[PDB]
């Protein structure tokens, strides 16, 4: 069983990416096989200028063509998600996510603007063809107690994180 | 009269980018003053990384200010947006659109994604508090008949432009 996780945050240390910490060592507890991924493992001019021959792109796709699953997590920013993280997707091949289950992970101000971010990042997962794409796990700043050190959560999100993680571990089966 | 004009397209040159073009030479036709910006001139990995702090991001954030009215121009990259054109909006100051008009432009391979990509810029256009949102125009790749050259639409996209761009110079005043 293999699962990518990205963090889509330009930020290091990210509060989105502490949900992705927090799966990957779900996962592994799991006996998942778990390639994380960021934007600093990809060279900025490759991702601006969408240069389709980027080497790491290149293994990053080839990776994501043996994986089961993707946990892609990212910011709210401007009612969105990050531009940063867009332009990766961007360069991902059609059809990047066929048959393969999607949990999207985001982190923001405003409950209105996580209502937003899930709502625009459905059609761009449906755009590369994603099998499933769970409901995933939208929580404002103030749920996340601790993301320098040990992510710690409010019980609330933890109790969130957990279902949907069991939720997607389930649908990989 | 100022009018900044944004390409979002990470190639050059763009099919998008042509709307520009037209746009530009119609207004310089009307004594605007107008400022023309592309993703080339900011360094990437400001962009890709949220720097603040960028130097060519201080220079256009002032360029704005001055500015009455913006026209940005976007590709449809995965029924949305460019990332790429996402990262520099991500790093523009809140309240960055207050008081002025934006018209945005776009070119797609689907009609079905023209419409997506209008539901999706507009969410952030609002968040950066835009004052007037046009209709914009956003036209399928088989509209454009040359964008390396002099810019030649088809007859019901030149038509659609100079009506946009005479409801963007009137909504100006
Ligand atoms: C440039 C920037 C833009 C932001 N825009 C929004 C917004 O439009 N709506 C909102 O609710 N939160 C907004 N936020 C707050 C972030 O979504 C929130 O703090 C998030 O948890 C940061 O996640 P990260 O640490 O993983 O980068 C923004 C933050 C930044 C830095
Ligand atoms: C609703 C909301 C919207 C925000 N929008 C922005 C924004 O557009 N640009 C920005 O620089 N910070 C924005 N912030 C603030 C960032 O969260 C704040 O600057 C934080 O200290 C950034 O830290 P970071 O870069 O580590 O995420 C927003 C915050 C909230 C709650
Ligand atoms: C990486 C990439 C992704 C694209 N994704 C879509 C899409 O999801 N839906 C669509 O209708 N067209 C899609 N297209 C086609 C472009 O939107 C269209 O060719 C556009 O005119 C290119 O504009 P530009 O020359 O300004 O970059 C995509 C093109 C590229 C290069
Ligand atoms: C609906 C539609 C969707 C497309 N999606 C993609 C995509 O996701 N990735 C890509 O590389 N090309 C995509 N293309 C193709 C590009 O338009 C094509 O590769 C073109 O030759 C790219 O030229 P350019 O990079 O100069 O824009 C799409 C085309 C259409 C019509």
């Amino acid at each position: 069983m293999r699962v990518i996780t990205l963090a889509g945050s330009p930020r290091f240390p990210s509060r989105s990416s502490s949900l992705l910490e927090y799966a990957r060592e779900k996962l592994n507890g799991l006996d998942v096989e778990v390639y994380h991924w960021n934007l600093q493992n990809f060279a900025p001019e490759d991702l601006l200028y969408a240069r389709f021959d980027s080497p790491a792109l290149k293994t990053f796709t080839e990776q994501l063509q043996q994986a089961d699953g993707l946990i892609v997590a990212t910011p709210v920013y401007k009612a969105a998600y990050s531009g940063a993280l867009k332009t990766l997707l961007d360069l991902l091949p059609e059809r990047a996510l066929q048959g393969k289950v999607v949990l999207p992970l985001a982190t923001g101000g405003t409950v209105a603007h996580l209502l937003a971010v899930d709502a625009a990042l459905k059609p761009v997962l449906s755009a590369l063809k994603a099998q499933e794409i769970l409901h995933g796990v939208f929580a404002d700043d103030s749920q996340v107690i601790d993301y320098h050190h040990r992510p710690q959560f409010t019980p609330n999100l933890q109790t969130r994180l957990d279902t949907a993680l069991e939720t997607f571990w389930q649908a990989l089966h």
